């Protein structure tokens, strides 16, 4: 059967956006949070990015998961699959199939901000896996991870490389809170994109076809639409950079010429100097030894680590850290 629990108010997304745009556009170094990339148009654009020859991470993680699903499912011994976030719905069915092959599959708990997607995905999954209990939760990572039911033995998965879109401090915060929801017996599956040739990294975030550029610019269309702003999308250049000290990709929008922007819903007048850059996304890249340390600091012990043949990407399986005090 299907059960949906919807914790987001009608104006949750609207109020969150007003705050983020006002905070981002009036900071001395302008920025916009990457989460606003993903309206209908942006999610479609991102979907296309996953099939771009330069953008390897989605396909590499998918290929690792394809190969390791049975082993992940054996390792976890879990009967309940909890999926955190979007865009991983084909990867979801790899894990669900593996759990069904193992005769363990009982419960599926998707957690995402879009209730409509959950209702659709829940009806579909429910049909493809007769007898499964689907407890869908519509909420956000900030506030609602606690709302995920602790029924059964749970494999909690967070795929799609979203973890790297958080800088070290909010990332440490997120992982720790995630770890806190795990009961003994539960496992966390986590994908991390690895440090590699910087040419490859930059091209992945600035493809030859210019799709990533459109995806970046689209966040301006979102602000235009939702807050009645007058960004001139054609006035902003897409810039992807390798930050070697932070070992992360950065995406920027750079004003070709001086721009004056009014966000009418906010009664906010904003100025861009010619060449001024606005930060729209970071994509942190990891070293294998650093993934274990970060997991440890969050209260997790890595029990498995899998990579693709090129060492481009790693999947971790982790469990609650052991403590023996004296």
């Amino acid at each position: 059967t299907l059960s949906l629990a919807n914790y987001l108010a009608a104006d949750s997304a609207a109020e969150a956006l007003r705050r983020d745009v006002r905070a981002g556009l009036t900071a001395a170094p302008k920025s916009l949070p990457p989460k606003w990339f993903y309206d209908a148009v942006g999610s479609d654009l991102f979907d296309q990015i996953t099939r771009l020859p330069e953008y390897y991470p989605t396909r590499t993680e998918a290929q690792i998961l394809r190969t390791r699903s049975a082993e992940i499912i054996a390792a976890a011994g879990a009967d309940t699959l909890v999926e955190l976030g979007s865009g991983t719905s084909e990867k979801t069915r790899m894990l669900l199939d593996a759990m069904r092959d193992a005769e363990l599959l009982r419960r599926f708990i998707p957690f995402d901000v879009d209730a409509g997607v959950l209702r659709s995905a829940g009806a579909a999954i429910g049909a493809e896996y007769p007898g499964i209990e689907i407890d869908a939760v519509c909420g956000d990572f900030e506030e609602h991870l606690g709302k995920i039911p602790h029924v059964g033995r749970r494999l909690v998965v967070f795929l799609g490389s979203t973890i790297g879109n958080l800088t070290p401090a909010p990332r440490a915060e997120f992982l720790s809170t995630l770890a806190d929801t795990l009961q003994p017996g539960d496992s966390l599956l986590l994908g991390t994109d690895l440090v590699k040739d910087t040419g490859r990294l930059v091209r992945a975030y600035d493809d030859a076809a210019g799709v990533t550029a459109a995806f970046n610019r689209n966040v301006l269309a979102v602000v235009n639409r939702e807050l009645s702003a007058d960004f001139d999308l054609d006035a902003f250049e897409h810039v992807a950079k390798w930050n070697s000290d932070e070992e992360r990709i950065e995406m920027w929008l750079r004003a070709r010429t001086a721009q004056h922007v009014r966000v009418a819903a906010l009664d906010l007048e904003v100025d861009f100097a010619a060449g001024e850059e606005m930060l729209t996304e970071v994509s942190c890249k990891f070293r294998p030894e650093n993934v274990v340390a970060e997991l440890a600091e969050a209260g997790l012990r890595q029990t498995h680590w899998w990579t693709d043949p090129a060492g481009d990407f790693g999947l971790s399986l982790a469990v609650r850290l052991e403590h023996h005090h004296h």
